[PDB]
């Protein structure tokens, strides 16, 4: 069982899945409430905003997962998991904002981006540590001989 | 080689990839058959249904992968892999249905959702086992002293 | 630290994330330059091409990641990481092409597909090795007795 060091990342991943499923069900009820039957992704602006919120989130979702894992494995699991929650939480506000007003989406989008960029930075710092000693070591072997 | 305990999850993942690529090629031929040249995602309803089937699947695809892995790692690899196949198979019927009729998409969608929700439940049960003993143990440490 | 055998896959994954974020920022500036304010995903053809490039890439992105990991784990990490870069690089040209001309997207798309199909083949070959000995062995146990 090599699970222990990874269960926080996996559980935030699962919260992310539930959240995405939440958005998807919301599109189904807005699909019914405004008579917009499949296919067709157009209708009144209330519907379109809800469609687009869902689509937007589901497009950043893999970015989120990728960096969440790389940051959690290469930097620190708990911090990664923590930005993970901010991110997910900001994205819940993004969706709820977007639905009432397109302008009211902007505040939680900006919060979602900070969290997400933090994961990226952590990931980048994590990989730098892994890789940079090994390669500075041998860059210094050029200069021998000597 | 820590591959052994994970190869079923990886191979279902690969079936999922081939399946998504299958859908994508189908959109290319429907793009040609109805003269709908990039960009533009609109045309006759036969084309639109095929475009939307592909888009729908490719939106649930990461959810699928995430839960497939978490369920396979934290609950049981073979069962996860098994819902994985039902899911993938249901999604193949979803796509083939949607293309002929939008109503004929509904039966395999409902099957895809059951499989997918099963993976989620398995994942949730898996994480509960990992986390809940550790935390009940120490919740019981509050009540000592004693 | 079981990081060492996986850091190349993780770092290409991170390049992929930065690249996707690059595309997303490009859509934001084309959204401003042609006054196409959220929601609405339609406008002049310059804008639509840029929207679609981003969407296209972000749809293949999970396929890419999945096969990149399975190929890197089950076949060989460095080769997988190498197709990974070709793929990512081809996808950068795809996006830059698509934006100026829809026809000028085709050359880097074709390069992105070769790289991606190579990862799939490598993955398929990797899983074959894992699975096929174990099962030929026991297929040969049918024919004993003997
Ligand atoms: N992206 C989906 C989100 C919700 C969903 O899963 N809808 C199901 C059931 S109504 C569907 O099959 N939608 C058809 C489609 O994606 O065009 C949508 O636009 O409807
Ligand atoms: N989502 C894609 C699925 C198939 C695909 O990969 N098409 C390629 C070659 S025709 C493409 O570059 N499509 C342009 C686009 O996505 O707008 C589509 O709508 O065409
Ligand atoms: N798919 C996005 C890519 C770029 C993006 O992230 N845009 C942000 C800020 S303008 C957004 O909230 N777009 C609203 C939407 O996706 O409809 C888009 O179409 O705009
Ligand atoms: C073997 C050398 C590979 C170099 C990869 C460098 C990754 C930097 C991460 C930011
Ligand atoms: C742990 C790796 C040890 C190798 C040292 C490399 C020194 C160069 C970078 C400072
Ligand atoms: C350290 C404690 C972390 C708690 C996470 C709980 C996960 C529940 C999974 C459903
Ligand atoms: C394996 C973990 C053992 C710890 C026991 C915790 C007891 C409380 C939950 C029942
Ligand atoms: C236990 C047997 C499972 C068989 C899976 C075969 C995978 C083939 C990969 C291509
Ligand atoms: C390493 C696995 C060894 C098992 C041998 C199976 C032989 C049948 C396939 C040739
Ligand atoms: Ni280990």
């Amino acid at each position: 069982h090599h699970k222990d060091e990874v269960a926080l990342l996996a559980t935030v991943t699962l919260v992310g899945v539930l959240l995405q499923a939440y958005f998807s069900l919301q599109v189904i009820s807005a699909r019914r409430a405004f008579h917009v039957s499949p296919p067709l992704t157009s209708g009144p602006p209330e519907f379109e905003r809800v469609f687009r919120a869902q689509v937007n989130c589901s497009e950043y979702f893999p970015l989120f997962l990728a960096t969440l894992w790389v940051a959690g494995i290469f930097f620190h699991e708990g911090a990664a998991a923590l930005c993970g929650l901010f991110y997910l939480f900001a994205r819940l506000r993004y969706f709820q904002g977007y639905a009432r007003s397109a302008q009211l989406r902007l505040t939680p989008l900006y919060a979602s981006a900070r969290a997400l960029w933090l994961l990226v930075a952590m990931a980048a710092l994590g990989l730098l540590v892994h890789f940079l000693p090994g390669t500075l070591r041998t860059a210094l072997f050029r200069w021998l001989q000597m």
